[PDB]
């Protein structure tokens, strides 16, 4: 038994190579307020999935905050410890920390509650993200479906295959959505399925934005048969919510668009979006027997 | 013969490791119609190309589909069989299928020629692709050029190389095309002639659009020469055109722009830009010979 | 001692697989001209890091230029030796090679200085980036800082870590600035630091742009404690400023905008941006002892 049986189990015959992969992704859904007789902008999927492609990835605008009508000018710094101020000391005129956005004047500018802040040079009004909006702006999210299409490719051989398997069809695809229980190969998930599988709750993910992975897993005995290759689905979340044993902002970034009119006069808004995003994070490995490398691997167990 | 030969032919000697990589790429060409005395928007890299970079990849715009002059409001769906509707009935009042874009009020509204069909609160008009334009709008795509740059790194070495060779030069490169029969180093490519090598015609693929990869492929005895390690090119269609048996949509991105008068009545126009993607797949693995390692690998055959 | 010592030191036990990985970064920083009494435009993360995010990289914008006020028309080419012109001769009429943006007329019309170049059908003004401008536009950007924020997963184990260390903490954080002597594991980078590490210098690179590697290197003996698998950092310059010998153009992109009156009439302003692009290029394998796959690998030395 042992000496056949341990090179039989462990595999030193079939010969190996890790997968070549191409992605494209697309989110259906939509969300909405008020009804006929009035009006609220409805939201479809050329709204909240900006930008509308990424590399492997894709990200889901969950919650917004709004910087408004600015211009460049001199306003207060925001009350955090660091440059709360009695009077001016350490806030060094002509200087600005990494932290900030915007110059020091010198002067510990009187604002209200806590009464002075230091001054920047700065687009004014600062930017506020004291208090990230609750119940997250997009909530009516976790409905919507992310279209997850892959293509696998081994260089070691002529063979590829399609995640949409041969015998997935029309009237199917147009209505499936995916559970490891049922339809273990619709190639079609809910975001709020998504991150329940990772076990986060997508009611509360919403509200700081986070980074989700689809972990779509390859892995193949090509012997058998290519109707007999297959994918198998995992989700994991790969932000963290170590708060004050930190970890930076919880993932968003931090768009503007710009404008002026006729005469000149300059404005940025600015958008600090929040939201999930999805990383379609597709590995694989794969073996073949193959004769000729096995004689080798086998080989030394044959001495 | 047998025990040296074959692990010289099979190398168990050479140590190796698979390859880190990094691309940039640049279109290069014009298309346009009318000429002098006359007007009609000629087109060049910085329109076609959106998005303006992407990480190992790039878009060409060949057909767009217009959606115009938007406002949120009430209309028809599209004639489509699984809401196409005699009267009301499964068209849930309140409810959105996910192949939808608004929701439904009940009603079975009427619409020309299919005498009705289930309305939704929408943006309207709603997208109408039941007739993808012929020929593609961007019929002069054919001819344009990708400069694909790539640079190879080995972190089992000091060792990195860059796909234009150390003795291509500037007067070759300002006008030198890709064929792999006369000048297998030049990182020039023409787009309907990387469609072409992997079987494909570019007058067709154009106008529902797909995904296409340029697997840059480095494969490096690297004892030989640092002169002889050398890149080889080979390109594949990536979607598939396996209609009715299905694949969901070729390959398309739904991005839109928004404006308004002073006065603040918005609009959005939204394009279905429809197009070719290029994925510059880069693998490699290299080995080189190193004593240490093959002294235990060989050390096997050795016994 | 041999034979143990071999088999102990080459590491044919312990498992092994190469590691799958996500990123994120942002850039922290500002910019200005002028002063209180006195308006420039000042610049931010919102403006400078444009596009906002990509999949493992971020490009930040060191030099500008400028093309302005566009209409599609008739204007002459830039004097460059490939069709500067006597008079007309190769520049066949409605013919355009591919370095070009517009189409010949079969004239030679009249320029400034070198009295002659060929005319196109073209947006005009042409672009001209005959004198790429120095000192680079945004100089300050040498003391921005990135945060690098990598996850790493092994499939072959239920094993993650991220670069943020878990002994790092808040007040630390919020200041702390990477150093290979001192501070080993911050995940912030300060810009210029990047480029000096890989032996460039920022003062001259910001000038025609360039693509630059943060090599987040992970590789861990995974039986000694999760605690003690750790990250190291080093940095690499991946564009080449091989000129004359030639690399076509130091890495840019050629955005645009555009634009009408109420009345409809179009414009294009066009950015040829010139920048230095950050690549996270996460790497490694790792292993850990298992005893099942090393008496097998053992097993051949065993013999
Ligand atoms: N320009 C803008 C502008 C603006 O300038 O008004 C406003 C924007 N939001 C927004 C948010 C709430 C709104 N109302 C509302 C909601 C609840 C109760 C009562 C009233 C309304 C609106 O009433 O229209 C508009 C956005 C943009 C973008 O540009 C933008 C770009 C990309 C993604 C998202 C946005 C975006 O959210
Ligand atoms: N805003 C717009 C608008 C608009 O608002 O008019 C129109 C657009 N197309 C378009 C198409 C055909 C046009 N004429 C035409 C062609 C044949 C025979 C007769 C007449 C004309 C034009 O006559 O100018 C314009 C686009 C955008 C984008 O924003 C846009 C953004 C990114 C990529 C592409 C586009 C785009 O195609
Ligand atoms: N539209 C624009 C426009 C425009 O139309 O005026 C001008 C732009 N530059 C710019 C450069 C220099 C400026 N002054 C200045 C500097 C030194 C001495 C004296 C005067 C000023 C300004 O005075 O404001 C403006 C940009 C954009 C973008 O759209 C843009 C988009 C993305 C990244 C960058 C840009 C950008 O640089
Ligand atoms: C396509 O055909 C295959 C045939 O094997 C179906 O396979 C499923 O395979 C998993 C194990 O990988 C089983 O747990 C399921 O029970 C199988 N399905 C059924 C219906 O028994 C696959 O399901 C088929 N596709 C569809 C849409 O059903
Ligand atoms: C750069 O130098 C090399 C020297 O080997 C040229 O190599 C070509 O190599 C392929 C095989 O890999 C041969 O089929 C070609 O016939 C070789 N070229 C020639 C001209 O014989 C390479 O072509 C050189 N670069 C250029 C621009 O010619
Ligand atoms: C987190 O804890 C570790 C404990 O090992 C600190 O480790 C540093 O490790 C490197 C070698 O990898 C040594 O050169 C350094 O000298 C160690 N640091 C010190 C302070 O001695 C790590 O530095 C700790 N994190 C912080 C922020 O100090
Ligand atoms: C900006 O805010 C002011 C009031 O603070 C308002 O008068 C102005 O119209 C706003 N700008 C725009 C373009 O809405
Ligand atoms: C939108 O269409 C209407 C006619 O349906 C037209 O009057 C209006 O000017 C159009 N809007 C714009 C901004 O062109
Ligand atoms: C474009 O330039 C002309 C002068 O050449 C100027 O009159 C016009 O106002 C400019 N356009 C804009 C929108 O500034």
């Amino acid at each position: 038994y042992v000496i056949g049986w341990v090179f039989v189990w462990e595999k030193g015959y079939q010969e190996t190579d890790s997968v070549v992969s191409s992605v494209t992704t697309k989110v259906k859904g939509v969300a909405v307020t008020r009804t006929s007789k009035l009006g609220f902008r409805i939201w479809d999927v050329a709204d909240y999935v900006i930008p509308a492609q990424e590399e492997n990835s894709l990200f889901v605008m969950t919650n917004v905050i709004l910087t408004m009508n600015q211009t460049q000018g001199l306003c207060p710094e925001i009350p955090d410890a660091t440059t709360v101020c009695k009077s001016d000391a350490s806030c060094t005129a002509g200087s600005a920390g990494t932290h900030s956005n915007g110059v020091s004047t010198g002067r510990c500018v009187a604002f209200n509650g806590s009464v002075k802040t230091c001054e920047v040079a700065a687009w004014c009004p600062v930017e506020d993200d004291t208090h990230v909006p609750q119940p997250a702006f997009l909530k009516a999210a976790e409905r919507f479906t992310l279209l997850v299409k892959n293509n696998i490719w081994y260089p070691k051989f002529n063979f590829s295959k399609r995640n949409i398997l041969p015998n997935i069809t029309t009237t199917y695809l147009k209505s499936c959505i995916y559970d490891a229980k049922t339809d273990p190969f619709c190639p079609i998930f809910r975001l709020g399925k998504i991150v329940e599988n990772a076990g986060h709750s997508f009611q509360d993910m919403a509200v700081e934005g986070g980074i989700m992975g689809i972990q779509v897993n390859w892995d193949c005995n090509l012997d058998r048969a290519a109707s007999l290759c297959l994918p198998r689905y995992s989700f994991r979340r790969l932000d963290t919510r170590d708060v004050e044993h930190n970890v930076s902002p919880g993932y968003n970034f931090r768009f503007a668009k710009y404008y002026r009119d006729l005469a000149g006069n300059t404005q940025r808004t600015l958008i600090k979006a929040y939201g999930i995003r999805f990383d379609i994070i597709v590995f694989g490995k794969a073996g073949k027997f193959d004769i000729i490398p096995t004689m080798i691997n086998i080989g030394s167990g044959l001495a």
